[PDB]
Parts: C-alpha cells; structure tokens; sequence
DNA sequence: GAGTAGTAAATTC
DNA sequence: GAATTTACTACTC
C-alpha cells in the first residue's frame, strides 16, 4: 500500500500532506520529539501558487536532515 | 515510530 | 490593507 499526493505520484513514508495541499515531512529526531518540515514543490522542479513564499522542494530539505546541514 | 487535525505566533504581496 | 505561513502538541496505529 503506497499513498499519492494529490496529483498521481507517490509519496514515501514520513512524507504526507496537509489540508493545505502543501506537503508536510513529519520525522522523530534523535531527541524523542517529532520534527515538521513544510514545502509545496515535492521536487525542485514544480511551482507554487502566488501570494506563498518560495522555498526549495522538501526534497532538498530532507537532503539536508540526512546528510548534516 | 507514522499521520491527521487543530491550533499559537509572525509574516507577506 | 487582508490574508497567510510556520511550529508542536494530542490523539491515533
């Protein structure tokens, strides 16, 4: 069982989305207390509707929680 | 640990 | 000027 985003894509696990329609990261860190991350480009590649604020795709954010900073 | 819904505060075109 | 985003928890499995 694999659920989408709200195109036809797939999401992997720890990654979901909000009401929003932005997508939302939700990880345990290594302190015992769940971590959010927010985004509305799954890729560096989409858009994001005018009036919201640019930012790099959660993809590049969670490359950074994976590798050190 | 995974995810949702709801909120508290501050910010933007 | 108005509307909007971010962050954490509480409960859930």
């Amino acid at each position: 069982e694999k659920r989408r985003d709200n195109r036809g894509r797939i999401l992997k696990t720890g990654e979901s989305q909000r009401k929003d329609g932005r997508y939302l990261y939700k990880y345990i860190d290594s302190f015992g207390e769940p971590q959010f991350v927010y985004s509305w480009k799954l890729v560096a590649t989409d858009r994001v509707p005018a009036g919201k604020r640019d930012a790099i795709s959660l993809r590049e954010k969670i490359a950074e929680l994976q590798k050190d900073i």
